[PDB]
């Protein structure tokens, strides 16, 4: 098994005003997006050691009582309003992974999309402040930190495609973004439950099967344990881990609006029996956001693809991924 070429891109110019320097970052984003589809963003300015420490404290101290109280509908029939946001329980002896998902902190009972009961909008659920002091403050702060990084990355993607730098970012707004953070624990277990390991066609033992992401882009921080593979024409290649950088890739909405010029890379998660964290931020736009598809290969950029509202895309895509790869 060979190793993927995943470049490290200093994204710090994307926060500045040196336009030539932004263009040089954009070129590197374009090159990586047309190759394996992944790159590491470095010099990003986020305190990832505090991110990992506070996430670890939460996963290790939450009790079965609290997990039931936070559980999404798939694990708790009482919580009909929690499809996305809440706790995704492990099943001892059967399912190893457990996770906690939260959405835009601005989604409150007073928010108009919540009042309208619009699909894919939910109010976050949180543990008791006295049992997890400072956790909600940290998690909401983190949402806006990675929102900021993601805004800057979207400027790079726009310039890479020959668009003005706000082409995507204008649709990525704090008041309505459907972006989510998932705090995922992959545990060390001895014996490891065989029901939690899948075998791929090529014999590789997996924790999560091949998929494309449901996102515009995905902005991922992982601890320093190698696990991801990306599909190429010549087979799957290992993505090296780096627990100081953010791993970036496009989701299938980008592939749609660029007529597959920037593909959504197919990737999968190898089984590794090690305690590790996986903290993705899925960059989603607003429910009514529509970007006219274009084709950068054509002089006039003309595309025959239909515009797709981000809300409809997200609703269909989340259901599809559960049905293909299972309830997480
Ligand atoms: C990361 N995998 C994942 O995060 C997998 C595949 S990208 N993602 C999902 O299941 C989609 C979660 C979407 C989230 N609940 C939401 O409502 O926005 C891993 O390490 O397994
Ligand atoms: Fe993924």
């Amino acid at each position: 098994v060979s190793k993927a070429n995943v470049p490290k891109i200093d994204v710090s110019p994307l926060f500045g005003d040196d336009q030539a320097a932004k263009m040089r970052v954009a070129q590197q984003i374009d090159a990586a997006s047309r190759d394996t589809g992944f790159f590491y963003a470095v010099n990003h300015g986020i305190n990832v050691q505090r991110l990992s420490q506070k996430t670890k404290e939460f996963h290790m101290s939450i009790t079965p009582e609290e997990k039931w109280d936070l559980a999404i509908r798939a694990y708790n029939k009482e919580h009909q309003d929690q499809v996305r946001a809440g706790y995704y329980l492990s099943i001892p002896g059967k399912k190893a992974v457990e996770s906690f998902c939260y959405l835009n902190p601005n989604f409150t009972p007073d928010h108009p999309r919540i009042q309208a009961k619009t699909p894919t909008h939910e109010v976050n659920v949180w543990p008791d402040e006295t049992k997890h002091p400072g956790f909600q403050d940290f998690a909401e702060q983190y949402y806006w930190d990675v929102f900021g990084l993601s805004s800057a990355l979207l400027k790079g993607y726009a310039l890479a495609l020959g668009k003005e730098e706000n082409f995507f970012a204008r649709h990525f707004k704090p008041d309505d973004t459907l972006a989510s953070v998932v705090l995922i624990r992959y545990p060390y277990l001895d014996p490891y439950p065989e029901a939690a390991i899948k075998t791929a066609a090529d014999g590789t033992k997996l924790s999560f099967e091949w998929h494309e992401d449901v996102s515009l882009i995905t902005v991922l921080y992982q601890s320093n344990v190698q696990n991801l593979q990306v599909e190429t024409a010549a087979g799957y290649q290992d993505i090296e881990a780096d627990d100081t950088g953010y791993l970036i890739n496009c989701g299938s909405y980008m592939a749609h609006l660029t007529n597959n010029y920037y593909k959504a890379p197919i990737h999968r998660v190898k089984w590794v029996n090690a305690e590790r964290q996986s903290l993705p931020f899925f960059v989603n736009l607003g429910y009514d956001s529509v970007i006219d598809p274009f084709d950068p290969r054509e002089p006039n950029g003309k595309s025959d693809r239909e515009p797709l509202s981000y809300g409809d895309y997200l609703q269909n895509g989340l259901v599809s991924l559960i049905n293909k790869n299972g309830q997480t």
